[PDB]
């Protein structure tokens, strides 16, 4: 049972701008998704300080980066707080209408796309490199859900009967054909070292057979 929703018009406009602006510095998508994972891990850590049972769904707080050249996917997995169904539908827990407005104005005034995370809508930078994005998420207060979009103005949500996650968020980037450099170990390592060196959780880059 799959539900299809329209993006709010401002979010569709954000996505179109990310997809159709000429902008070479695409590697910042990974910094922005790792930043979102760090923020989600901080949230479950803070809740655990007063209620240790919040970690019954998994004590380890960390980030995995999983390239798969056969499937052409890069997956960013975290064991943070996760999202409810309502959060997914409401722009993946962001204030994206207001953040898009501000970002648009900042671009007009001379900012560039790499500054997206200052506007709270860094998730959508995934569309610099991905033709389709799938988000699998599990919050202590909800069931496991899958959100997916190939842009074009709509997204889907379904209950996920895939491999159970425990708690957290997994962002699966189905890469554009010309963006396969982001599956190469040396390239991923270089980007994590350049932009994510002060993230306070382990970031494990998986190896391929
Ligand atoms: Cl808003
Ligand atoms: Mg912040």
């Amino acid at each position: 049972e799959v539900e299809t929703f329209a993006f709010q018009a401002e979010i569709a406009q954000l996505m179109s701008l990310i997809i159709n602006t000429f902008y070479s510095n695409k590697e910042i998508f990974l910094r922005e998704l790792i930043s979102n994972s760090s923020d989600a891990l901080d949230k479950i850590r803070y809740e655990s300080l007063t209620d240790p049972s919040k970690l019954d769904s998994g004590k380890e707080l960390h980030i995995n980066l999983i390239p798969n050249k056969q499937d052409r996917t890069l997956t960013i997995v975290d064991t943070g707080i996760g999202m409810t169904k309502a959060d997914l539908i409401n722009n993946l827990g962001t204030i994206a209408r207001s953040g898009t407005k501000a970002f648009m104005e900042a671009l007009q005034a001379g900012a560039d796309i790499s500054m997206i995370g200052q506007f709270g809508v860094g998730f959508y930078s995934a569309y610099l490199v991905a033709e389709k994005v799938t988000v699998i998420t599990k919050h202590n207060d909800d069931e496991q859900y899958a959100w997916e979009s190939s842009a074009g103005g709509s997204f889907t949500v379904r209950t996920d009967t895939g491999e159970p996650m425990g708690r957290g968020t997994k962002v699966i980037l189905h890469l554009k054909e010309d963006q396969t450099e982001y599956l190469e170990e040396r390239r991923i390592k270089e980007i994590v070292k350049k932009h994510s060196q002060f993230i306070g959780y382990p970031i494990t880059l998986f190896v391929e057979k």
